[PDB]
């Protein structure tokens, strides 16, 4: 038959620039929720849900962009005004999880408030949008704006490029969309033959997102995909205790450096807190090799190989 899944409609490949701000906060598009499911097991430190939204083909986007969601209610402190937009990286390709160009998906972590001292939850302090999203049911309506963002657009000019993707938590979102486009979908004008390497840091095994899907690519494209995970509460003492994404990158430092020197693109997405550890690690690796990380970084920025979207 063939292994790549047919997608439609192919005219979504014809746009020359990505859509931007098609819908704005004062006049959002009203979309409809198709499904909401929890992505994590019982031991995860909090729920992360996968939400499929039907935009009916009216809010097209490119991989790596974000949708804005305006939760219902009035702005806590903007009397008579609407809630502010919250941005969520789109976790699906432009054809979406049903391969028909009508839906987009979000990967949303519930922001729950607990009294540090008493460990007591206080729902009045919970994050509004994230809980509204993971509480949704099929048929509920959502106000969408966007799409927004250009930083995380996938450079496709070289179908054989190297892409090293580093995520923590929900930062995996854009990468699920890149990888389906590279490996799962039958897109005639984009036939990937390079190397895609995904590093994913989470709390533990039960907190892994889309692991089954990424694991499958290992078995189908052993020569074009690599996947490494770091569980911060279930793995390895390196040069200090427990496992973070930086530790894994350290483990493969020579390869990574080699790839970066050859033109690889490198991407970071997820919680902003992941950045300092990573940068300390890269500096230390460079130093061991007798290189200046500062200079290398300036070069990667100049050549446009460095892509970061953290929040
Ligand atoms: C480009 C971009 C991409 C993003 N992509 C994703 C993504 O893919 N997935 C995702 O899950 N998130 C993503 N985010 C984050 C997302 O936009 C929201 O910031 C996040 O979901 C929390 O919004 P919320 O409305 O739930 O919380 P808000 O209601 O905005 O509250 C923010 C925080 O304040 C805490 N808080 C609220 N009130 C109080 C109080 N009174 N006292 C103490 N603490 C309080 C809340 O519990 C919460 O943690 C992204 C952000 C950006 C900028």
């Amino acid at each position: 038959s063939r292994s790549k899944v047919s997608v439609a409609p192919l005219h979504l490949e014809s746009a020359k620039e990505p859509p931007l701000n098609t819908y704005k906060p004062k006049e959002p598009f009203t979309a409809t929720i198709v499904s909401v499911e929890s992505l994590v097991g019982p031991k995860a430190p909090g729920e992360t849900c996968h939400i499929v939204i039907d935009h009916g083909g009216n809010v097209p986007y490119w991989e790596g962009q974000s949708y804005g969601v305006i939760p219902p209610g009035e702005n806590p402190k903007k009397p008579g005004a609407p809630q502010n937009v919250r941005l969520y990286s789109i976790a699906s390709t432009r054809y979406g999880d049903n391969f028909d160009g009508r839906t987009g998906s979000l990967c949303v972590r519930r922001a729950v408030y607990y009294d540090p001292e008493t460990g007591k939850e206080d729902p009045s302090k919970n994050g509004v949008c994230s809980n509204f999203l993971c509480n949704s049911k099929p048929g509920d309506k959502i106000q969408l704006t966007g799409p927004s963002g250009k930083i995380m657009l996938l450079p496709e000019e070289d179908p054989n490029a190297t892409h090293i993707m580093i995520a923590t938590g929900t930062g995996v979102a854009p990468f699920r969309g890149y990888l389906r486009r590279m490996f799962m979908e039958d897109v005639p004008n984009y036939r990937f033959g390079g190397l895609a390497w995904l590093f994913l840091g989470v709390a533990n095994s039960d907190s892994l997102l889309y692991d089954e899907e990424f694991t499958s690519y290992l078995k189908q494209y052993p020569d074009n995909f690599r996947y490494d995970k770091a569980l911060s509460r279930e793995q390895k003492n390196r040069s200090g205790g427990k496992m973070y994404v930086q530790d894994k990158i350290e483990e493969y430092s020579d390869e990574i450096f080699k790839l970066l020197d050859g033109g690889a693109h490198i991407y970071f997405c997820g919680l902003k807190g992941m950045m300092p550890g990573i940068q300390d690690t890269l500096k230390k690796v460079a130093e061991r090799r007798g290189e200046s990380w500062d200079q290398k970084l300036a070069q990667l920025k100049k050549n446009k190989q460095w892509h970061v979207e953290v929040y």
